[PDB]
Protein backbone atom coordinates (compact mmCIF):
# COMPACT_ATOMS: atom_id res chain seq x y z
CA UNK A 1 0.00 0.00 0.00
CA UNK A 2 0.98 3.69 -0.71
CA UNK A 3 0.94 5.98 1.99
CA UNK A 4 0.02 9.23 1.56
CA UNK A 5 -1.36 11.61 4.22
CA UNK A 6 -1.77 15.27 5.13
CA UNK A 7 -0.07 18.20 6.78
CA UNK A 8 -2.47 21.15 6.28
CA UNK A 9 -0.36 23.68 8.65
CA UNK A 10 3.14 23.01 7.35
CA UNK A 11 6.39 21.59 8.52
CA UNK A 12 8.63 23.65 11.09
CA UNK A 13 12.43 23.67 11.63
CA UNK A 14 11.93 20.91 13.73
CA UNK A 15 9.62 18.13 11.92
CA UNK A 16 11.06 14.82 12.01
CA UNK A 17 9.57 12.37 9.44
CA UNK A 18 10.01 8.88 10.53
CA UNK A 19 9.76 6.17 7.89
CA UNK A 20 10.01 2.19 8.60
CA UNK A 21 9.55 -1.10 5.57
CA UNK A 22 10.75 -3.83 3.81
CA UNK A 23 12.64 -3.30 0.62
CA UNK A 24 10.88 -6.48 -1.53
CA UNK A 25 13.45 -8.60 -3.21
CA UNK A 26 12.61 -7.62 -6.41
CA UNK A 27 11.94 -3.88 -5.82
CA UNK A 28 13.22 -1.33 -8.82
CA UNK A 29 12.80 1.94 -7.07
CA UNK A 30 10.63 3.84 -4.24
CA UNK A 31 9.83 7.35 -3.44
CA UNK A 32 9.13 9.59 -0.49
CA UNK A 33 7.66 13.13 -1.57
CA UNK A 34 7.12 16.00 0.52
CA UNK A 35 4.36 17.94 -1.55
CA UNK A 36 2.90 21.80 -1.85
CA UNK A 37 -0.62 20.73 -2.67
CA UNK A 38 -2.54 17.56 -3.18
CA UNK A 39 -2.07 17.37 -6.96
CA UNK A 40 0.59 14.61 -8.49
CA UNK A 41 3.01 16.87 -10.35
CA UNK A 42 2.52 19.82 -8.04
CA UNK A 43 5.21 20.97 -6.43
CA UNK A 44 7.69 18.82 -4.81
CA UNK A 45 9.38 20.38 -1.80
CA UNK A 46 11.79 16.76 -1.44
CA UNK A 47 11.43 14.34 -3.79
CA UNK A 48 13.64 11.21 -1.76
CA UNK A 49 14.22 8.63 -4.52
CA UNK A 50 16.28 5.58 -3.87
CA UNK A 51 16.77 3.33 -7.38
CA UNK A 52 17.92 -0.16 -6.60
CA UNK A 53 17.54 -1.10 -9.99
CA UNK A 54 20.57 1.60 -10.94
CA UNK A 55 21.46 1.28 -7.64
CA UNK A 56 21.76 5.28 -6.96
CA UNK A 57 19.53 7.43 -4.27
CA UNK A 58 18.23 10.63 -6.28
CA UNK A 59 17.50 14.12 -4.13
CA UNK A 60 15.59 17.08 -5.86
CA UNK A 61 12.59 19.42 -6.15
CA UNK A 62 9.38 20.36 -8.34
CA UNK A 63 8.44 23.81 -9.21
CA UNK A 64 5.59 24.46 -11.92
CA UNK A 65 6.19 21.04 -13.60
CA UNK A 66 9.92 20.82 -13.66
CA UNK A 67 12.70 19.26 -12.11
CA UNK A 68 15.29 21.20 -10.12
CA UNK A 69 19.39 20.16 -10.48
CA UNK A 70 19.84 16.55 -8.83
CA UNK A 71 21.43 16.06 -6.12
CA UNK A 72 23.00 11.81 -5.79
CA UNK A 73 23.48 10.22 -1.92
CA UNK A 74 27.02 8.43 -1.65
CA UNK A 75 26.37 4.16 -2.46
CA UNK A 76 22.75 2.95 -1.96
CA UNK A 77 21.94 2.03 1.93
CA UNK A 78 19.25 0.23 0.87
CA UNK A 79 18.98 -3.44 -0.29
CA UNK A 80 16.61 -5.66 -1.86
CA UNK A 81 14.73 -8.15 1.02
CA UNK A 82 15.68 -6.33 4.02
CA UNK A 83 14.12 -3.86 6.39
CA UNK A 84 14.89 -0.42 7.10
CA UNK A 85 14.38 3.06 8.64
CA UNK A 86 14.80 6.10 7.22
CA UNK A 87 14.74 10.08 9.16
CA UNK A 88 13.65 12.91 7.38
CA UNK A 89 14.56 15.89 9.54
CA UNK A 90 13.62 19.21 8.41
CA UNK A 91 16.25 22.47 9.77
CA UNK A 92 16.26 26.15 8.72
CA UNK A 93 18.83 25.14 5.77
CA UNK A 94 17.71 22.02 4.78
CA UNK A 95 16.90 18.31 4.76
CA UNK A 96 18.65 15.79 7.02
CA UNK A 97 18.35 12.30 5.69
CA UNK A 98 19.30 9.74 8.01
CA UNK A 99 19.11 5.92 6.86
CA UNK A 100 20.85 2.94 9.31
CA UNK A 101 21.96 4.69 12.51
CA UNK A 102 24.10 7.40 10.28
CA UNK A 103 23.33 10.35 8.06
CA UNK A 104 23.30 9.80 4.83
CA UNK A 105 23.09 13.25 2.54
CA UNK A 106 22.06 17.01 3.55
CA UNK A 107 19.49 18.61 1.11
CA UNK A 108 19.49 22.13 1.08
CA UNK A 109 15.99 23.91 1.50
CA UNK A 110 14.59 25.47 -2.38
CA UNK A 111 11.13 25.32 -1.64
CA UNK A 112 9.70 27.36 1.81
CA UNK A 113 9.27 24.90 4.25
CA UNK A 114 5.83 26.79 5.16
CA UNK A 115 4.38 25.11 1.60
CA UNK A 116 4.66 21.86 2.16
CA UNK A 117 1.27 20.24 3.19
CA UNK A 118 1.78 16.81 1.94
CA UNK A 119 3.74 13.66 2.35
CA UNK A 120 3.45 10.28 0.01
CA UNK A 121 5.66 7.25 0.19
CA UNK A 122 4.98 5.26 -2.45
CA UNK A 123 6.95 2.99 -4.91
CA UNK A 124 8.69 -0.98 -4.73
CA UNK A 125 7.92 -0.61 -0.55
CA UNK A 126 6.99 -2.56 1.86
CA UNK A 127 5.53 -0.03 5.05
CA UNK A 128 5.29 -1.25 8.65
CA UNK A 129 5.19 2.86 9.55
CA UNK A 130 4.82 6.17 8.68
CA UNK A 131 4.46 8.73 11.30
CA UNK A 132 5.67 12.33 11.89
CA UNK A 133 6.74 13.78 15.32
CA UNK B 1 25.93 0.38 33.07
CA UNK B 2 28.60 2.94 31.22
CA UNK B 3 27.29 7.02 31.27
CA UNK B 4 27.80 9.02 27.91
CA UNK B 5 29.04 12.36 27.84
CA UNK B 6 29.45 13.66 24.95
CA UNK B 7 30.21 17.16 23.08
CA UNK B 8 27.64 18.82 20.20
CA UNK B 9 29.07 19.12 16.72
CA UNK B 10 27.00 21.94 15.55
CA UNK B 11 25.51 23.00 18.99
CA UNK B 12 21.74 21.90 19.29
CA UNK B 13 19.58 24.19 16.76
CA UNK B 14 16.35 23.10 15.65
CA UNK B 15 16.39 20.13 13.51
CA UNK B 16 18.94 18.57 15.99
CA UNK B 17 17.28 14.79 16.59
CA UNK B 18 19.04 12.68 19.66
CA UNK B 19 17.89 8.90 19.12
CA UNK B 20 18.71 6.71 22.12
CA UNK B 21 18.26 2.75 21.91
CA UNK B 22 19.17 1.06 24.63
CA UNK B 23 17.19 -1.46 28.19
CA UNK B 24 16.83 -0.10 31.48
CA UNK B 25 17.94 -2.83 33.58
CA UNK B 26 15.73 -5.34 35.82
CA UNK B 27 16.90 -3.34 38.94
CA UNK B 28 16.45 -0.07 37.67
CA UNK B 29 15.59 3.07 40.07
CA UNK B 30 15.46 5.50 37.68
CA UNK B 31 18.16 7.36 35.18
CA UNK B 32 18.19 10.69 32.98
CA UNK B 33 18.81 12.38 29.91
CA UNK B 34 20.54 16.06 30.42
CA UNK B 35 21.31 18.36 27.99
CA UNK B 36 23.70 20.35 29.98
CA UNK B 37 25.46 24.02 28.87
CA UNK B 38 28.71 23.21 30.61
CA UNK B 39 31.27 20.83 31.25
CA UNK B 40 30.82 20.96 34.98
CA UNK B 41 29.07 19.70 37.90
CA UNK B 42 25.48 21.45 38.95
CA UNK B 43 26.14 23.10 35.61
CA UNK B 44 22.84 24.70 33.73
CA UNK B 45 20.78 22.50 31.82
CA UNK B 46 17.70 23.04 29.35
CA UNK B 47 16.63 20.00 29.75
CA UNK B 48 16.46 17.56 32.84
CA UNK B 49 14.74 14.39 31.78
CA UNK B 50 14.18 11.90 34.30
CA UNK B 51 12.08 8.25 33.84
CA UNK B 52 12.26 7.90 37.41
CA UNK B 53 10.60 3.33 38.14
CA UNK B 54 10.88 3.51 41.82
CA UNK B 55 8.35 6.79 41.74
CA UNK B 56 6.58 5.69 39.17
CA UNK B 57 7.03 9.19 37.20
CA UNK B 58 8.64 11.02 34.69
CA UNK B 59 10.09 14.30 35.38
CA UNK B 60 10.99 17.32 32.74
CA UNK B 61 12.99 20.14 34.07
CA UNK B 62 15.27 22.98 33.42
CA UNK B 63 18.42 23.68 36.11
CA UNK B 64 19.61 27.63 36.36
CA UNK B 65 22.26 28.28 38.83
CA UNK B 66 21.61 25.23 40.72
CA UNK B 67 17.68 26.32 41.03
CA UNK B 68 15.14 23.48 39.63
CA UNK B 69 12.50 25.15 37.06
CA UNK B 70 8.90 24.24 37.16
CA UNK B 71 8.38 20.25 37.16
CA UNK B 72 6.74 18.88 34.31
CA UNK B 73 5.36 14.91 33.87
CA UNK B 74 4.77 12.99 31.20
CA UNK B 75 1.39 10.00 31.03
CA UNK B 76 2.66 7.43 32.98
CA UNK B 77 5.92 5.87 32.99
CA UNK B 78 6.41 4.34 29.38
CA UNK B 79 9.90 2.71 30.80
CA UNK B 80 9.35 -1.01 32.32
CA UNK B 81 12.20 -2.79 34.47
CA UNK B 82 13.95 -5.70 31.77
CA UNK B 83 12.88 -4.40 29.32
CA UNK B 84 14.20 -2.52 25.60
CA UNK B 85 13.67 1.73 24.35
CA UNK B 86 14.08 3.91 22.09
CA UNK B 87 13.89 7.32 22.76
CA UNK B 88 14.08 10.52 20.05
CA UNK B 89 14.38 14.29 21.66
CA UNK B 90 13.93 16.54 18.76
CA UNK B 91 14.62 20.04 19.60
CA UNK B 92 12.42 22.51 17.60
CA UNK B 93 12.36 26.18 17.74
CA UNK B 94 9.37 25.96 20.59
CA UNK B 95 10.63 23.15 22.55
CA UNK B 96 12.07 19.88 22.93
CA UNK B 97 9.83 16.85 22.21
CA UNK B 98 10.61 13.43 23.62
CA UNK B 99 9.25 10.29 21.68
CA UNK B 100 9.29 6.86 23.03
CA UNK B 101 9.13 4.11 21.38
CA UNK B 102 6.41 4.81 18.60
CA UNK B 103 4.63 7.86 19.77
CA UNK B 104 4.81 11.41 21.05
CA UNK B 105 4.79 11.43 25.12
CA UNK B 106 5.26 15.04 25.58
CA UNK B 107 6.72 18.20 24.79
CA UNK B 108 8.85 20.95 26.82
CA UNK B 109 9.13 24.39 25.98
CA UNK B 110 12.25 25.98 26.20
CA UNK B 111 12.97 27.89 29.23
CA UNK B 112 16.94 28.30 28.61
CA UNK B 113 18.29 29.93 25.19
CA UNK B 114 19.13 27.04 22.98
CA UNK B 115 22.90 28.81 22.77
CA UNK B 116 23.88 27.25 25.79
CA UNK B 117 23.93 23.85 25.03
CA UNK B 118 26.63 22.41 24.16
CA UNK B 119 26.91 19.10 25.99
CA UNK B 120 24.72 15.73 25.83
CA UNK B 121 24.41 13.49 29.75
CA UNK B 122 22.62 10.40 29.82
CA UNK B 123 23.22 7.85 32.63
CA UNK B 124 21.80 6.12 36.11
CA UNK B 125 20.44 2.76 35.89
CA UNK B 126 20.74 2.53 32.11
CA UNK B 127 22.58 -0.15 29.85
CA UNK B 128 22.79 1.94 26.48
CA UNK B 129 23.34 0.23 23.15
CA UNK B 130 23.81 3.34 21.19
CA UNK B 131 23.19 7.64 21.19
CA UNK B 132 23.28 9.34 18.10
CA UNK B 133 23.12 13.02 17.78
CA UNK B 134 21.90 13.61 13.97
O1 LIG C 1 15.26 14.07 -10.54
C1 LIG C 1 14.41 13.05 -10.11
C2 LIG C 1 13.49 12.60 -11.23
O2 LIG C 1 14.48 12.29 -12.28
C3 LIG C 1 14.06 11.40 -13.43
O3 LIG C 1 15.16 10.73 -13.96
C4 LIG C 1 16.13 11.57 -14.52
C5 LIG C 1 17.43 10.88 -14.17
O4 LIG C 1 17.65 10.65 -12.73
C6 LIG C 1 18.62 11.64 -14.64
O5 LIG C 1 19.90 11.04 -14.36
C7 LIG C 1 18.58 11.87 -16.16
O6 LIG C 1 18.91 10.72 -16.85
O7 LIG C 1 17.21 12.22 -16.70
C8 LIG C 1 16.06 11.53 -16.07
C9 LIG C 1 14.88 12.16 -16.73
O8 LIG C 1 14.70 11.47 -17.98
C10 LIG C 1 12.97 10.40 -13.09
O9 LIG C 1 12.55 10.00 -14.41
C11 LIG C 1 11.91 11.00 -12.25
O10 LIG C 1 10.82 10.12 -11.89
C12 LIG C 1 12.54 11.46 -10.95
O11 LIG C 1 13.27 10.44 -10.27
O1 LIG D 1 13.27 18.73 38.97
C1 LIG D 1 13.88 17.51 38.67
C2 LIG D 1 14.69 17.15 39.91
O2 LIG D 1 13.75 16.78 41.01
C3 LIG D 1 14.45 16.43 42.30
O3 LIG D 1 13.56 15.81 43.13
C4 LIG D 1 12.48 16.69 43.45
C5 LIG D 1 11.23 15.92 43.12
O4 LIG D 1 11.15 15.58 41.71
C6 LIG D 1 9.96 16.60 43.47
O5 LIG D 1 8.84 15.70 43.45
C7 LIG D 1 10.05 17.23 44.87
O6 LIG D 1 10.00 16.25 45.84
O7 LIG D 1 11.33 17.93 45.29
C8 LIG D 1 12.48 17.07 44.97
C9 LIG D 1 13.72 17.76 45.40
O8 LIG D 1 14.10 17.10 46.61
C10 LIG D 1 15.59 15.49 41.98
O9 LIG D 1 16.36 15.28 43.18
C11 LIG D 1 16.53 15.89 40.85
O10 LIG D 1 17.46 14.78 40.59
C12 LIG D 1 15.75 16.11 39.57
O11 LIG D 1 15.27 14.83 39.10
Amino acid sequence: VPHKSSLPEGIRPGTVLRIRGLVPPNASRFHVNLLCGEEQGSDAALHFNPRLDTSEVVFNSKEQGSWGREERGPGVPFQRGQPFEVLIIASDDGFKAVVGAAQYHHFRHRLPLARVRLVEVGGDVQLDSVRIF
